[PDB]
């Protein structure tokens, strides 16, 4: 039942400037700046594609292996997610560079000063899969998570080389790869993941019909927003689940994220297409209601009761018996 | 022999552009900018002039106590500071904010983009000295490092209220202040620390003469950076020290917190004036040798032989006897 998450680890730095970025700005050497901010306010969120989602699957209790590059900086990180029951094992670290890092200055009219230190990251084409199979024999999937480009390439070979089932997750690369970088990413997938937006960009991209792909893949997933999720089998089956109602739409950042790892810790919890869509439906709605990717809670009770009122108690039942 | 460490407690997280900001900022939108630096480099310092001061006596082998706020992300500076002889037990920990934060981003032509971020620096204004004194007993000597303004004042005058020894190091805080206020920074100090510009700076301010100060306090220690120190008695005389020569300008960040940490060291050690300004000259020179403030070694064989060459055999005999 073990997931191996690939892809980013990242932390997020943000702070809150109470003035305006503009009245610095104006009058400035913009030549040769030098620009001092006050800040008001300091959060730190934990992040990266399969950070985010190895902290899901491990607070719903699906058995998951993080695999991916961070700097020796990862250590309250890896605390973090063992608690949640992530096994970090085959987490790179780094003998130089810092866990990557987004740090991010907003203003009173939301202007934003950021910088991308991608530090450890670009280490991932590194890490043998076969590693993890030593360990662990191979993984019920392996998520290939928005990563190192080229970490994506050698990570989705290696589990061809290795007869390992993966889920291609092209989404954040679709846009700077050619068709046929795209292509090398989908062949033979288990799950295809992307949007609605990006679902149609593939298929430009690729040269690719709708049924050339079915024959690629064993399921497309396609998320809607608030539309919901369409679920394609190789068959021309599809099936739609609709959203769990918000009652929040405070922070959307992770929650695609979210939606995967619920989906797919249905999935490795025996669950069919449909039930493992509503769970990870549930799961996204909990991000899009949290500020930040983890800083969401894991409530037995009121998940059951959400549930049932998005889909009804014969469903709720079904799906929460598998924690 | 213990020393208590009063001001701020910091790190220092500086990144390194490899273009210019210009090419973005020229460009830029100015009333609501969306800046993106993909940055190359990450390095962390701890700092605040109460955590380099603490260091460097810790490192020496000295009493020290350090007193001031921080948030609970300063578990792993904590450790850092424990490990070199520092007592971590009197540092105000914030329930709320972080550790207080300088972001800074450089690019290749030297222009830079920064974050300041207090923290739980103001809550210093909550410490009580009573509480240390009740712990440890009187501290031999309180110094009053840079700091939340109104902490300089209530540890200023708690020290007065307890019957303890301060040393005034009101440097930062000379071109902020009135007159009246750097007069109660100043009055019963058993020393003063500035340098020579602020030094007349002070006087200018408080309309005080140089007998005036030298009637409130028991000694004044005035650096002149390559030029050395002036160890000014109340008595009239005065003891110049010149500077331990440097093999590197690296970086001059740290060098006065560095120079203060030495000299008191050999006091609480017994060492005279001179003597303790010789061992002041060694740690500033080493600190000025090495990228940020805690970074450097402290090597005993290589001590006694740079003291020697800086000050003869025999001034270098005595310093080191005291480690
Ligand atoms: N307003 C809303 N209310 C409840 N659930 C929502 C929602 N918007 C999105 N979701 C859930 O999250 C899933 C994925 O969202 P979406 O289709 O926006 O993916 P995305 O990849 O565009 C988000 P990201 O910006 O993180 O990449 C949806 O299928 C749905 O289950
Ligand atoms: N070029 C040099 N070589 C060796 N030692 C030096 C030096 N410059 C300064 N020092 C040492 O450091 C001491 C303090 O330096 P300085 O007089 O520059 O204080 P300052 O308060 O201006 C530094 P800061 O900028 O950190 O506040 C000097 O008295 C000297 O012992």
């Amino acid at each position: 039942m073990t997931i191996a998450v690939t892809g980013s680890i990242a932390t997020d730095h943000l702070m809150r400037f109470p003035g305006r970025f503009s009245e610095q700005l104006l009058p400035e050497h913009l030549h040769k700046v030098s620009l001092s901010f006050l800040v008001d306010d300091l959060v730190m969120h934990r992040g990266g594609v399969a950070g985010n989602m190895a902290f899901a699957i491990g607070v719903l209790g699906g058995e998951v292996a993080l695999v991916g590059a961070a700097g020796a900086d990862f250590a309250d990180y890896r605390d973090w997610l063992k608690a949640r029951g992530v096994n970090c094992d085959h987490v790179l670290i780094s003998e130089t560079a810092h866990t990557a890092r987004f740090t991010c200055t907003t203003d009173v009219d939301m202007a934003q000063i950021a910088s991308f230190y991608p530090g450890a990251m670009s280490e991932a084409r590194n890490i043998k899969l076969a590693d993890v199979v030593s360990a662990i024999g191979k993984p019920e999937l392996v998520i290939i998570g928005a990563n190192d480009p080229e970490a994506m390439f050698l990570h989705t070979e290696e589990c061809r080389k290795l007869g390992l089932a993966f889920a291609a997750d092209p989404s954040q690369q679709l846009a700077r790869l050619s068709g046929e970088e795209i292509r090398r990413l989908v062949n033979g997938a288990a799950y295809l993941f992307t949007n609605d937006y990006e679902w149609d960009l593939l298929l430009s991209k690729t040269g690719w019909s709708e049924a050339d792909v079915m024959a690629q893949i064993d399921l497309r997933v396609t998320t809607l927003g608030p539309k919901g999720v369409d679920l394609v089998e190789p068959d021309g089956t599809t099936i739609h689940v609709g959203v769990v109602p918000e009652t929040s739409q405070t922070d959307p950042t992770g929650v695609g994220d979210a939606f995967r790892a619920g989906f797919l810790t249905g999935r490795s919890a025996g669950l069919g297409l449909e039930r493992s869509a509503q769970l990870g439906s549930l799961v996204a709605v909990l991000v899009l209601e949290s500020t930040g990717t983890q800083e969401w809670q894991w409530d037995y009770e009121a998940a059951a009761s959400r549930l049932a009122g998005a889909y009804g108690e014969h469903a709720a039942a079904e799906i929460v018996a598998v924690l």
